[PDB]
């Protein structure tokens, strides 16, 4: 059956750990891919993990150069949560360098972009058999989610950038049908810049929270209905949730331009003017995670917050985080729950490998009783390839 | 359909041989996760084994330091019974270093205590989702029972610790259904100490032994009905029944102080007045085991017993053990039926190698013709990875 | 239920990219066979990739002299489409060192060809169970497709050669119904060759398009209908489609004598009098590969051309390619949709290593916008098995 | 539905290759079981390999000394045919270090004998559950088929030795009704010799060819009904079909002293006064095998045959082979069809390594075209390990 998408998002009060997969140091051994762009989606029936392969296995020597990101030899796969990546245990979705999926409660959707810089190519592919195509409308990276599309009562919705990563670009919005686009709307944004937005349902409304790469510290935001009339805003918290970012103080409901260029994937929950944001703990780097409940941080640009609690700690690697939500089809709660992954990048450009690949985590919410740790990668490198 | 949990255990003669998973002698070339603490718990369509990873495999660099007991590395898993625990073979659990599960007839639930020694967090979930959590309450090592809970009728039921492992600690049972904590009573029980039970069902009520580690040479347990009204005390058998422990002697109701600290998790099953008691063959280390009927050893104190079972030779290495059961919904028998395994324990701190892992092998209770012998682990030591 | 196979090939404006499993470049690493001849063929369920093994690993030193085309230890195998082939994921299908298979709707047909070169035999199986065999009549190589079969209404069809790969042959093409062969026909085709045909269902008859080993480096053909009434003639497209062929000139409708000999398994589709051309870009080797839309070519000879795709660049290495086809009972279409495999071959004759393999890569014809690129094997040879 | 076991065994003409796993030479590199004693079992549904695994993988030091043929480290577990027997695609069935398994058209039953020489306890397991235990009779190495039992109208038999594998000892028939001994009977055969029969239902009736290790180079044979009512007898051809053997002259209905001692396990299938005869081509040591066909075999003395089919070279490595059978509820036709496996024994004994392991190839019997080819097992000796 369908997933409706009309609940509300459950309100928490923390964060429970869900899952930890120790890929990378059982990858020093066994077969393991090499990845990054990892992200979680659940049907009604299970929870998997999606991620970009490289077309190689970690301590390999086709993990070589593996900070590039487009190539032809990139697959987007996806394992049952928790599991290391692996040949011998992942399922084939797609060839692409950047990816988006989720489940309408009938099939998965999964879109994949492959293909050259200058002309790349969509392909969606529903129940594995492809539906529909969408080809580069600027010649300049088409690029979608890297996290789960949201669903609501059989439509599924995604946003995809075609443009400079260091300007303004195009940014549109898409309703899909059984993998069928049968909408598309191009956002109406000068000033504002969308990379890699993280997208859930909320009460039959999509709302997604972004990367401004261009110029923004602070998250820009999207927000949609059915019918794909929208709205666009910036997270006016002085609790900047971008990586690079300049220190917390007075936020905007604009893009904070200091340290505004370059970015990290992420997301929020909204929850009326308060958002929970996930963010790193340096300024500076990929370095740790963190969560806070900023109970105005939505609307209101101070930078006071209420709860802060821990992830990973700043000695250690953290990098792309997203959300992903679990309908009440899976749980048989009464409202849709927000739960969150965090990629941990080991190797390049911070380490000295000749590979770059990523672990993940994730956390559900709850309102019972949690706990601030860090829950690190924890591989020891450099590996044997490196030497 | 509900596990109904009403009828008695089934009475056994002897333990006839049922898995054997030869872990270690596998991982030595195969990829095979180094492990500890691991059990086997039924539905009422297959038995899995349990077991607490490393986050790391055998043979490899990020095995080394794996005695250490808790870390933010390591996870519950399961895989099919006899079957090696591999990353190719297991479905993901919890984030856990001290764990429990077990199956009420229609989902699995499983209980994962991860976290700081000072504030760990058990996390419940039901079909994989989380449904439930619970703080520590004395702030030191928050810890469960290692092996499978006990389900009737569709609640089950489990025992977890906080407090000191070498004086009185705080003992709580806990009633859960579908994965939520529904009751819980704090055990009054000056001066026993409990540690990792091994819980049963038998007539609608649960009947735990346990470890204690703190001045109790033979075991305590704990009986309670579905309403966790309780009974404690010590088995009374002069074969005392924890490691270490002095020579058989006369027995006591109370703990035996005699070589009472420390000790290994075990188990045994009530008949009566009469216990089949499974211990390790050596008094002061983890080698051997064996099973012994003794007609009079839960209430009486003599050493006499009548039945003696070899499991493992003296001179191979034991570890911990458990219970666990297959109901008639399993079975199609009249009752339930008692069955135990044994963990195999390689490596650190008896072994001149950086790493700690174990094997198992278990048995069922029948009525027909048995025979002991010796099933030990078998792999030869130290491995590439210690040289 | 049955295939129908009674609707028209779908029309198609370029191909979008369906799999590619990275095998060789996975392999260097993981367990992954030595494999040569793959194909893909689908169900209403599900698509699969079919190789050949060599009974061996990549660098393992059971893959020298792999080279080899006929031994005992060639199997036919399958995993699911996108997979690598490994011994953890593949499904055992025959004994062969030529094969094919296809889906009727019900049940999987295997054809696997084994034992010596002056008296092969055939084994069919149908759902696993041999159904029936069909021996040399030749006595010199019996040999199929290396593609999937096609399938009508419940009767599967194929074509099969005995005879010389040098020089006049006998070819016989097969109706086979639930695994039994009930009829054949052997062609009478005076100066035709045909070596492992791409035969596709379109409106109720089948098309093959096949090898000319002899001395055409255009392609001949064979279409038929379910009584196995059958025309015969070459592909008339001065766009020549074998390799190693000449420069593009004015065609021919009979064999292209001019560099005529040897070749490569290869395939097209026929739309009225235009034709859809998959071949190298290398005249000479198997390097690159290109899909042409011909309008004309099925039957005029001119060398002019309407649309060129890129599949993998000229300096990149290709190999065999064949049809697959996904029928409306699998995607919910009108009509039949076209596809088609690449097999890019590594290794000897034409690299410094002691084996040969291949990986894949595959396309779905579409309406909808698609790009040309190049999507090769990516390994790095030599292997450490080479050294 | 039960398999009703009632109908003829197939009349065939000729043997079509079925599978080949080729375990040794991928166990060179990947992960795969040293084994031995491999059986093929069929339900309605699939065919399986059973095998003895020796607790440890090919190429690793713990193959060390798998010479040995019992210990507490050997598991029976199971594949689907033709697939390598690896740690991360078997079941695990039982520890044994004899064995026999059959469904019964409802579940698994699988027969595991471990323990010590002087008191092995045979576990019987329906659908994976203990059911049974027969316990040894003579002290003196119980043991019993290595290939499948036979299953008619839901019981099923299997035979089981005692005593002496070097004179007279105790042989007894077994009825099993889900996985409960419901009948045995002691076999009164003074002078025959059983060891390792193989078994397959005809008619209603069971027919077993074994192993005489006592003083023939003929095979003992005993059939039987549904109430253990038997008849004793040894194939009559002057075709000798254990190993060791003489050469071949005019034979015995009783056994043949002739080179009598020791042997191998085998099979051959009777219809009426003729047999089909599977044996090495050596007359003395485990290489090549053949097919043969004797018209009057079963009940005359003459050498005179009118089929050969080669299987395996004569200067190649061969092994065991038994009988398994698939039933029309599989099959689809109106006899039971008889197939036969043969197990490919490298290392130890006759070749210079520390380990002992087999692969395995099948057959099934057809009325349609065949071929005589050799199937070996490929690999090459010794392994990285043995230097
Ligand atoms: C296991 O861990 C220990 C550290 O706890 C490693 O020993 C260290 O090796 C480094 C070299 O990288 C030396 O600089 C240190 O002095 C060593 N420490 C100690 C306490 O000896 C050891 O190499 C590890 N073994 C592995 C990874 O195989
Ligand atoms: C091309 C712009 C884009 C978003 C800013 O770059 C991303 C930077 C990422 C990063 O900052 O780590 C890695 C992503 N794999 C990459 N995406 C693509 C499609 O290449
Ligand atoms: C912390 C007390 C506890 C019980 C005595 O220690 C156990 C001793 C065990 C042991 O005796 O081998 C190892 C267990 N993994 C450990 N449990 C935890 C949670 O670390
Ligand atoms: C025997 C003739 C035949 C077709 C021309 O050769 C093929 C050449 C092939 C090739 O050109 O690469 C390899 C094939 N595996 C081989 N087929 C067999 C059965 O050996
Ligand atoms: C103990 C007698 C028996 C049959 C003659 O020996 C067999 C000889 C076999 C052989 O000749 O290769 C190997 C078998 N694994 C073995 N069976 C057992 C149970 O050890
Ligand atoms: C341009 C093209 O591809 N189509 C040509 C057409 O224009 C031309 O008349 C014909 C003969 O030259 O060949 C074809
Ligand atoms: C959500 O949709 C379902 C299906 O139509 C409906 O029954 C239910 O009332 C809705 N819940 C809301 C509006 O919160
Ligand atoms: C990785 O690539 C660099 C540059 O091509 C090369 O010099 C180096 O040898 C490579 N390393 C490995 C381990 O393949
Ligand atoms: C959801 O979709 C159904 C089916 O298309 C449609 O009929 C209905 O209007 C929608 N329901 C809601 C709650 O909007
Ligand atoms: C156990 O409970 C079931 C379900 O109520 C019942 O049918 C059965 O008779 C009970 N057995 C007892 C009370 O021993
Ligand atoms: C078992 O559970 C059912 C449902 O809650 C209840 O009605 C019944 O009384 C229970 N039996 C007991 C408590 O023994
Ligand atoms: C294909 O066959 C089906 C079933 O007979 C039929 O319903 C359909 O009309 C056919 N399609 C054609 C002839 O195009
Ligand atoms: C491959 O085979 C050749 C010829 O027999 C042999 O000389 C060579 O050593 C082999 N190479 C390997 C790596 O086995
Ligand atoms: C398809 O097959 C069925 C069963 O033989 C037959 O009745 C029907 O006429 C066929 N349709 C055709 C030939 O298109
Ligand atoms: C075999 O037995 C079945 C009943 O179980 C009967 O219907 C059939 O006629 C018998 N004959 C065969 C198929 O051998
Ligand atoms: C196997 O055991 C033999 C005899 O003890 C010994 O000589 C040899 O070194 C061992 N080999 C390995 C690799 O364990
Ligand atoms: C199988 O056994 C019993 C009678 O002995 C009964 O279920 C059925 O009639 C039998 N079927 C036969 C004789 O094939
Ligand atoms: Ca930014
Ligand atoms: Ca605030
Ligand atoms: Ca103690
Ligand atoms: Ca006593
Ligand atoms: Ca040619
Ligand atoms: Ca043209
Ligand atoms: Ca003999
Ligand atoms: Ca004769």
């Amino acid at each position: 059956v369908k997933l409706a998408g009309n609940s509300s998002l459950c309100p928490v009060s923390g964060w429970a750990i869900y899952s930890k997969d120790n890929s990378v140091r059982i990858g020093s051994k066994g077969d393991v891919f090499v990845i990054r762009e990892p992200f979680i989606s659940c049907s009604p029936l299970e929870c998997r993990t999606f991620f970009l392969t490289q077309g190689a296995l970690l301590n390999d020597k086709h993990s070589n150069g593996t900070i590039k990101d487009r190539s032809p030899y990139r697959t987007l796969m996806s394992c049952p949560i928790g599991e290391v990546p692996s040949p011998y245990n992942s399922r084939f979705e797609s060839v692409a360098w950047s990816a988006s999926a989720c489940h309408d409660g009938i099939n998965w959707l999964t879109i994949g972009i492959s293909g050259p810089d200058n002309g790349a190519v969509a392909v969606l592919k529903y129940n594995g058999i492809i539906t529909d195509t969408i080809k580069s409308w600027r010649n300049n990276i088409l690029r979608t989610q890297e996290s789960e599309c949201a669903c609501v009562n059989g439509s599924c919705f995604t946003v995809m950038t075609d443009g400079p990563s260091n300007g303004q670009a195009s940014y549109k919005i898409f309703r899909i049908e059984k993998g069928k686009i049968v909408k598309s709307v191009e956002m109406n944004a000068p000033n504002y810049h969308y990379e890699e937005c993280s997208c859930y349902p909320d009460s039959s409304e999509i709302t997604c929270v972004c990367r401004d790469n261009w110029h923004g510290s602070n998250r820009p935001w999207v927000s949609f209905n059915q019918n794909l009339e929208y709205q666009i805003g910036y997270i006016c918290s002085g609790i900047f949730g971008d990586n690079p970012r300049p220190n917390d103080k007075t936020g905007s409901c604009g893009p904070v331009s200091s340290n505004g260029a370059n970015g990290v994937k992420g997301f929020s929950f909204k929850y009326g003017n308060g958002v929970w944001i996930g963010r790193t703990k340096s300024i500076s780097s990929r370095n740790g995670f963190e969560m806070i409940w900023d109970p105005n941080g939505w609307t209101g640009t101070d930078n006071n917050f209420s709860i802060k609690q821990d992830i990973v700690g700043i000695n250690e690697w953290s990098g792309y985080s997203g959300s992903f939500v679990q309908h009440p089809e899976l749980t048989g709660l009464d409202c849709i729950r927000p739960c969150f992954w965090v990629e941990l990048i080991r190797g390049r450009p911070k380490e000295n490998t000749i590979w770059t690949s990523g672990s993940s985590i994730s956390f559900c919410g709850v309102n019972s009783d949690t706990v601030g740790w860090s829950w690190p990668d924890g591989a020891e490198l450099p590996f044997t390839i490196d030497k």
